[PDB]
């Protein structure tokens, strides 16, 4: 029944909120200049950048370090840190998906590994706009101008992300659609490498069920809303492997070697 | 808060279930023999050293790197070899503990750098019993007598970690208490050249909590537990300070023994 599916929504929006405390409600209150109390610091061009160092550093260190690197290579080791942060706010909110942790422990091992990526990418969303990224807990914004204009490759690496984002938030999904949208990515009987892929489906049925009729309740003038949301998976994947390749080129290509060994320790036969 | 820190305690255990292939539970189901797979070869002198290499015939080579020297050095290879890959398998576990990968990344470094072997000898404890260690994933059996005799300072690097596994045994902790012990000597605020004391020190003392509910409801019948598995750490730090000072000596008396590279790291400037 119905009322147990809303029930079902609204325990994942709670955990969600808990999991993920800059939410989407208050990131676009963030970029639009809302409330007007604090505003965040704009780190447009290299300059801004360096300044920016010395305004969360005037206080304190407590990021993935500060100047003594190309500032290319230091902007992306910037996102493999926060990477890494969000791979356990994921599996945290993962734990609170009912039947998730009952699964054999190798599988959610799995579901984790592949799901993290493209749910990375859908929350990213929540935080941009088309031009540019909120950082830092909301402190900072980065333009993605200033993104964009980092030498190759690094400059065509952020850049796909903000397409996807632009393209995906016109389906206009708020915070009880999207703790339920995350949820069925995660739940994916798809994935190489699992041992019991039908207690994976038969939870991801109820959480599609769930979300169907988030959806249908919550936007009732966009039709097709649910069927647009799961066509949007087939562009994340695509996106995920283009980054995962461009990852390797990246590994590749270039001189500095001190990455986060949560990539490295993942990543196994991702194509 | 009391539902707070079961979860907690709840989610180590789940994260250490997945990171460390060898448990104590199952260690000691080998140990003992109350296991319904293989009885490990016994290792105990020259001769039984050698057929335990040779036990290459139906069971293939051993992940451990190659060898040509005398025995003592060649055990010492073999433990460097394991030490590493039990390094890597604590940093994996220790991206897990909630707030660690949110720190600033110098002091996840630090906290590494000197919790890792701490934590080595620990887990060890449960590979061990009075007569021996379980070696190769539980598939061999090296006495601590052959151990104990090996010539002059490789002995002494071996006898010390038998002498504390027994008494720490004698304890009685399953897999879910060393889940949270673990990760309480990770954060631990003292470490040599940490840049952001206090929110370590957070982190552990809410680790602190939830270890102190888990040995009541755990073990209720055991006095001061919670004390006498903290004093643990004055003996783990002891080992650490000892082997140090072995490893001077190895320098004086061997020609190029060199550990790997990570460990070198490790060691590089160590108390
Ligand atoms: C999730 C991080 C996203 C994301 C985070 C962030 C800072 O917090 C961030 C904050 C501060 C600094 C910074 C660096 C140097 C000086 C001053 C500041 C740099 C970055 C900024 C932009 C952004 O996004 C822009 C494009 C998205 O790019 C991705 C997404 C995932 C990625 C990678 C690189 C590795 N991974 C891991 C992986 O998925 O394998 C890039
Ligand atoms: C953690 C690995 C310890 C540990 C591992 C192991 C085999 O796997 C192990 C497996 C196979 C062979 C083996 C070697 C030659 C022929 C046939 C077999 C030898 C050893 C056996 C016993 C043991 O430990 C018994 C006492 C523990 O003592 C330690 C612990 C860490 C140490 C040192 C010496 C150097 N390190 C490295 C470092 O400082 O990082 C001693």
């Amino acid at each position: 029944e119905s009322a147990d599916l809303r029930a079902l929504a609204k325990h994942l929006y709670d955990s969600y909120i808990k999991s993920f405390p800059l939410t989407k409600a208050k990131a676009r209150a963030i970029l639009t200049g809302k409330t007007t109390d604090k505003s965040p610091f704009v780190i447009y061009d290299m300059n801004s950048l360096m300044m920016g160092e010395d305004k969360i550093k005037f206080k304190h260190i407590t990021p993935l370090q500060e100047q003594s690197k190309e500032v290319a290579i230091r902007i992306f080791q910037g996102c493999q840190f926060r990477s890494v942060e969000a791979v356990q706010e994921i599996t945290e909110y993962a734990k609170s998906i009912p039947g998730f942790v009952n699964l054999d422990l190798n599988d959610q091992v799995t579901l984790l590994k592949y799901g993290v990526h493209e749910i990375i990418y859908t929350m990213l969303a929540s935080l941009m706009n088309k031009d540019g990224v909120l950082i830092s807990e909301g402190q900072g914004f980065m333009t993605r101008e200033f993104l964009k204009s980092l030498r190759k490759p690094f400059g065509d690496f952020m850049e796909p992300k903000f397409e996807f984002a632009v393209k995906f938030n016109a389906l206009e999904l708020d915070d009880s659609d999207l703790a339920i949208f995350i949820a069925v990515i995660i739940l994916s009987g798809d994935r190489p490498g699992l041992l019991n892929v039908k207690p994976i489906e038969d939870i991801q049925d109820n959480l599609l069920q769930a979300l169907e009729l988030q959806l249908k309740l919550n936007h009732p003038e966009s039709s097709q809303l649910f069927a647009k949301l799961l066509q949007k998976m087939t562009d994340l994947r695509q996106i995920v492997t283009e980054h995962v390749q461009l990852l390797q080129v990246i590994k590749k290509t270039e001189t500095d070697m001190s990455l986060h060994p949560l990539l490295q320790e993942i990543y196994k036969d991702l194509y």
